[PDB]
């Protein structure tokens, strides 16, 4: 179906809902939650989705936000991600799990429903994954179906990067850009018939965990979405 | 292979290779000519080249350009192309060819070796394509292999345009992303193995034609290639 949106900044969360432990703050989304101090609070994961569903069935989309990774360590865990999944998907595990799977089922592609763009800031051992911090794409596993090294000069250069996600309804395929100013380019792209994933109604949003010592913020966020017939 | 280059306008054009009517102008590329008076010169083709070659095998590549389509009239020809091609690729036939193919071999995959994406301003009969403006993805022939159409409030803005282009060497998928400022945002990705086209060097560059009535300016550029290792 078609949706667009436009967020320069966070001043109004008009049409925004917040879950677990992301909340709006100085004008951003902030995925997980920091104490009074400042300090990132640990084994937490939030979401701040779109509130409106919309339809995938011959649909393309476009969508571009801005974030910020703010660690106070050298091993900060664990990332976030832009998702999309049904409109009732809650808050699931923190940790490596990045608020989007659970511990049982988290490698089992016939017990899930989601697809993400994830940017991972530590590495798990407890399922398969880069030896590195990496960018992915995930289809209904926390085991990333395409997955591409992320720099660690980019990772903690404190600076407001740009993702640019689009699916082509027609080709079948979704694809993340993401850019640092004066930094690394990074490009994904796999073949996934997100209709057949979800017949009905989604939610875009995106999903922060903790971890330690890094709080994600999304600073801008825009969609389009357009029908393919 | 690795390959970095930026401009943030073209101030200096060091490394633009130009052929054919393409020429520096007004701190920008200016891809077709015009008189001295300004007027479109009609039946014309021109490139503007990235002067260094790069490989495609083991690699991916993110690029991004501004441009702007100046219009006298109502109809418009024929568009640009960015494109990648063999060295020593010569400008081709001007019209809707869009200096990148020859009459007699324009819809034969078998006769060319040259990948694009093409913003087509004027609908052509002398081969298949849609009966409406379209930015189209090409692999060795005139008539694209992925195609949407372009809406005529875009075509007409006189908006400054931003285009992202994308190669990913592990999925082998080049994708499109093209926005307007306050207008339309295009979604294009297929399915291509570039080293399988290309096994030597190649360089990456535009081409405009006309046709009538209309001049392409490319505003702003820049490139980086990484290691798919
Ligand atoms: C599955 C998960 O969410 N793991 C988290 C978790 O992992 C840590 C943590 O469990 C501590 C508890 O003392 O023990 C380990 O450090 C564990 O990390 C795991 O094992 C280590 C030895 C390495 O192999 C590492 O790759 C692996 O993940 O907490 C960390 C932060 O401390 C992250 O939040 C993980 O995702
Ligand atoms: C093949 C090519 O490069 N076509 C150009 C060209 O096409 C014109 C042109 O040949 C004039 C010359 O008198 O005759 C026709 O207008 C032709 O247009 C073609 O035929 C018409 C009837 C339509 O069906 C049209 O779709 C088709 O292209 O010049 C035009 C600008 O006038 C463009 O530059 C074409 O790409
Ligand atoms: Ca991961
Ligand atoms: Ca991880
Ligand atoms: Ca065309
Ligand atoms: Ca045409």
């Amino acid at each position: 179906s078609e949706l667009s949106f436009n967020y320069p900044n966070f001043q109004s969360v008009e049409d925004i809902t917040f879950q677990g432990g992301a909340s709006p703050r100085n004008e951003t989304l902030q995925l997980t939650p920091t104490d009074s101090n400042g300090i990132p609070i640990r084994q937490r994961a939030g979401h701040a989705v779109y509130s409106q569903p919309f339809q995938l069935r011959d649909t393309s989309f476009y969508t571009t936000f801005t974030f910020v990774i703010r660690t106070t360590s050298n091993s900060p865990a664990d990332g976030f991600a832009i998702f999309i999944a049904p409109p009732d998907f809650p808050v699931k595990r923190y940790g490596g799990y990045l608020g989007l799977f659970e511990p049982n089922t988290a490698t089992n592609t016939s017990a899930n429903k989601v697809v993400a763009v994830e940017f991972d800031t530590w590495v798990n051992t407890e399922w398969k994954e880069p030896r590195y911090r990496h960018i992915g794409i995930d289809v209904n596993s926390i085991v990333s179906v395409r997955v591409t090294r992320w720099q660690d000069k980019d990772v903690f250069s404190r600076s407001i990067a740009t993702a640019h996600v689009g699916y082509d309804g027609i080709s079948k395929i979704l694809t993340a850009f993401v850019t640092y100013p004066d930094g690394g380019n990074y490009v994904l792209s796999h073949v996934v018939d997100l209709a057949e994933i979800f017949p009905g109604d989604v939610r875009i949003g995106f999903s922060g965990a903790t971890g330690q010592y890094e709080t994600q913020y999304i600073h801008s966020w825009s969609f389009s979405s357009t029908s393919t017939n």
